[PDB]
């Protein structure tokens, strides 16, 4: 449920890089051994690869990705926030918002302009977090670059960030 072209920061066998998520995943699937093609999602196990996710103190750290997935898709939403930062994602998938001073998932097709979204930096808990909270400018649905949406499974966290602005995504 993220577009081919959205970038992510990973660590692969110990080295950091910025990759397009679809290139990373196509490649991984392409050179694995036992891809699971069962449905309209293809799934593959991956190794030596980590992503940035927030922990229970709301702080970022690199964490292993167990497996990756993709699926053909006809639609995609673009979300723009304060600062003209954006990401393209599936309307079914989830990001985070604030409510009662804790961050909480919220599904994308339930979003509305002027709600507060959580992204990466740069209620004592909120203050100490690596988050910023920005309001939605507009949300303009669109078509998917390489008609394929992508995802990651991140054990012990169930989140990760992606997009130039480091939008936080929920599994």
């Amino acid at each position: 449920a993220v577009d081919y072209s959205e970038p992510i920061i990973i660590k692969e066998k110990g080295e950091i890089k910025v990759v397009k998520i679809g290139e990373l995943i196509d490649e991984i699937i392409k050179n694995s051994k036992n891809v699971r093609k069962d449905g309209i999602l293809e799934i593959a196990r991956c190794k030596d690869v980590e992503v940035i996710a927030f922990d229970s103190n709301y702080k970022f750290k690199f964490m292993p990705v167990s497996e990756v997935s993709r699926h053909p898709v006809s639609e995609m939403f673009e979300i723009v926030v304060e600062g003209n930062k954006k990401v393209r994602v599936t309307g079914s998938h989830s990001v985070f918002t604030v409510k009662d001073n804790e961050v909480v998932p919220i599904r994308v097709d339930d979003l509305r302009v002027g709600d507060i979204l959580v992204l990466a930096k740069e209620l004592e808990k909120l203050i100490n977090s690596d988050f910023i909270f920005l309001k939605i400018k507009k949300i303009n649905k669109v078509e998917p670059t390489n008609g394929y949406a992508y995802d990651l499974t991140v054990p012990n966290a169930e989140n990760f960030i992606a997009g130039f602005g480091g939008f936080v995504l929920h599994n």
